[PDB]
């Protein structure tokens, strides 16, 4: 199944937060509606956090493209609600071969304030 | 039911980050073993990051409390296992009158590296 | 925080299942906008499959209702999305003292089909 | 990712309840320390509900796979804990081309009684 990619309700702010645990630099892109609308890189085996970023989702069509070593990370995600309001849009990502999908986590959320 | 608890491996290294999401000072702690490992607190409305802290697990047992003007938040809460791998617990809370349970967003993963 | 509450798609037709692993007799209540919509009663304690009961979503203001020995259950509940398609929206509960949260298990589903 | 794999806890009994979304008979085989434990199978486009059976998790190498036309359906999967307590382990799939992932729904839960 295609995994990163989630409908957000349109036109809504919401939060991406990237974690990464690997020895390769990691490079993570958000596109809303196919555009390229958010960057982070990084390195670190230590849950070194890149910072948070807010953008729009426009129609909704969210998509999270994780790359290292030159070549897209494999992908593994869901979605989660609390209490009927919280979503939390998760992606895990393996640059290699140990099969952990830690190499960078993709937190999305909405909605803020 | 109880919320914000959840029983990790035995002697786990795991990293916590938070996000804010109100007007309130958010006061987060994190138990292991009931006893406080680690503080975070800020205020913002822009789903704030304020970092990541790694801390170990101790016996397993991780409590996550979170206060804002001077009253325990309402916590919500899950954990989620994807590729069989990557643990997330998370806890949404609400310090007031609107249920969106943002206000602080608490996030565990593990394992790192 | 409440538990149990879903907003789904409106007038979606959605699954309900019941699973069951109590001595005391369980009664399940599925409202739709806060009109009672499907019932469903057992008892056993090995997973007892109660069936499942398809019905519509009407506004889309789902709640879950267990009541065991005369008095509600206290529930706990989160929503799922896979593949960006596949929606879960599982209540656990309990009715005694043990914390286990099986005694009936209500799993939504949808979209059908 | 490898998905509908799952590391249970060690020689636990846990509920396997399939319901099907498809023209196509879904065939669910349930794998325990790779030899099959389980059989499901059925039909229909109502959520239909083949039943609960309740087996043993062995090491607690415990893998979902179904077949439908003769081919092993695309699986997406995931693991949530409720109260630090309820287990569900999720699968959806797809025999086809329309993405639904609901041809077969595979819910493991665990502990019962
Ligand atoms: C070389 O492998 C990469 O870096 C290592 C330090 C580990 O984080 C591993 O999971 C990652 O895939
Ligand atoms: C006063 O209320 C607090 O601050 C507001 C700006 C909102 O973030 C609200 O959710 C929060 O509970
Ligand atoms: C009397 O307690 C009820 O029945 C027992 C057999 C257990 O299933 C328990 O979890 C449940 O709350
Ligand atoms: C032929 O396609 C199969 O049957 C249809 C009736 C739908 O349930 C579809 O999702 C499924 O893959
Ligand atoms: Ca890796
Ligand atoms: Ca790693
Ligand atoms: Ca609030
Ligand atoms: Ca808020
Ligand atoms: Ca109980
Ligand atoms: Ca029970
Ligand atoms: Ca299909
Ligand atoms: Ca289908």
């Amino acid at each position: 199944a295609q995994q990163g990619v989630f409908t957000l309700p349109a036109r809504i702010n919401f939060g991406v937060t990237v974690l990464v645990n690997s020895a390769a630099t990691q490079h993570v892109e958000i596109f809303v509606d196919n555009e390229p609308r958010a960057a982070f890189s990084g390195v670190g085996t230590g849950d070194n956090n890149l910072g948070t970023k807010v953008i729009n989702s426009g129609s909704g069509n969210v998509r999270v493209q994780i790359t290292a070593n030159g070549r897209q990370s494999d992908l593994v995600s869901s979605q989660l609600v609390l209490a009927n309001k919280l979503n939390l849009a998760v992606v895990g990502s393996e640059d290699g071969t140990d099969m952990d999908y830690n190499d960078s986590i993709v937190i999305l959320n909405w909605p803020l304030g």
